[PDB]
């Protein structure tokens, strides 16, 4: 029995450090049900303010980690910040974050102590195509490599519909139900069943209140990485989805 | 008369919070001689530990500016951080920021109210081709327009000899001197005396408590950037080399 888990990536949001402080003061106050884990992604400067007062029973992540402008892993690992984003779309596309540069940084990030979410996907040529399970497949295949042994507890695989984002294109429940499972199938392939039956994958496109619990049902899909909901009083409807989740 | 600036750049730099602390309360005590404006840039996650703690005669700074993984001036200004630097050699090189890229984030960084520590340098190559000049010239001709009317109290230009960074060449007392004066020259030819006269400009080479006087002295040398000894005690030392800038 796998875990229902929710990570809300804040991204370049909000805009204050006050914003921030009532956003965490709202998700202190959400009555969580069912079994779920939750962690919750935010820009590096408001990650102390999180750390000191985000409810405990939630955990912190960097957006990404690492010269002059950029951020560490023990930095963070001093700080008590356990998680961290990696592979992200936005990071991937815009800035060229290359597969060997991230499963290099997947490797290095957990023999450091740090868990992580490893973000994949296809963008619209590849779906175009009938290429995407090929595609992913291929993304997945040169992650695993880079896990080290005894580290599978520490990942979880996020999916993202690139072909979906910004495209005019939208996604499907089945999509991300079948975009999950070839991860899984890839998994099983590789590194076996058991490895298969244990690692959270996580649907990463567009999650509302309004289609969560129809995606939480599906059977290969164990979470979500959120994006703009996650500053939204509804980031707890998506948390509290897991209770669809068999 | 223009104001010695001393910058210290701390890079990826220290590496827990705790130690940041400890260095913060070291400047704090530092007994500083003569008439200097100093600015200390620092990983984003330990900002908000600077503006609290770092002694009110110092200003913070960020080491860059901006998705995922990004942050942004309201942000950092919404902290109350007035200061970034921007196209710093290690992010020009490493990461491709372009010319056009940075003097349109200089426009945007100066039109949201930001003081900036603007860099420049040229290559090994361009160096020992007898270009040196020519390339930061067009440096700056770039970065001029950029600059919006009424905002050049806000700007301080960095020359970073990147030749004689990590290539087995160094600089001499007198490459400081000719080529602050080359960017001095660039802008009293562009936007006038006036301007030329007023703007800080600043070696961003290897400066440590052993040249720091006897650069200082260098008539159009108004300071410095500080790599690696802005973690050091011997910072105090640069900052007080401005008693030998007349
Ligand atoms: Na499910
Ligand atoms: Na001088």
């Amino acid at each position: 029995m796998r875990t229902f888990f929710v990570g809300g990536n804040w991204k370049a949001n909000p805009k204050t450090v006050e914003e921030a402080e009532k956003l965490i003061e709202m998700l202190n106050g959400a009555k969580v049900e069912g079994n779920v884990e939750v962690v919750v992604a935010a820009p590096f400067y408001f990650l102390p303010t999180l750390q000191q007062k985000l409810r405990k029973d939630w955990k912190v992540s960097a957006e990404n980690v690492f010269f002059t402008g950029e951020v560490t892993v023990p930095m963070i690992k001093s700080f008590g910040i356990e998680w961290t984003i990696l592979g992200h779309s936005e990071r991937r596309d815009i800035l060229k974050e290359d597969d060997e540069f991230l499963a290099a940084k997947a490797k290095f990030a957990l023999e450091n102590g740090m868990k992580i979410i490893y973000c994949c996907g296809e963008h619209l040529s590849e779906r175009e195509a009938g290429k995407a399970s090929e595609f992913v497949s291929a993304q997945i295949e040169k992650m695993i490599p880079a896990i080290p042994a005894g580290k599978w507890d520490d990942v979880v695989i996020a999916y993202e519909p690139i072909w979906a984002i910004g495209t005019g294109k939208v996604a499907s429940t089945q999509d991300a139900q079948e975009m999950c499972k070839v991860i899984r199938d890839i998994l099983a392939a590789k590194v076996g069943a058991d490895i298969a039956n244990k690692v959270r994958i996580l649907y990463g496109g567009s999650v509302k209140p309004n289609n969560c619990n129809e995606l939480a049902a599906c059977p290969d899909v164990d979470g979500f990485l959120v994006g703009g909901a996650s500053l939204e009083p509804g980031f707890i409807n998506i948390v509290n989805s897991n209770v669809h989740s068999k």
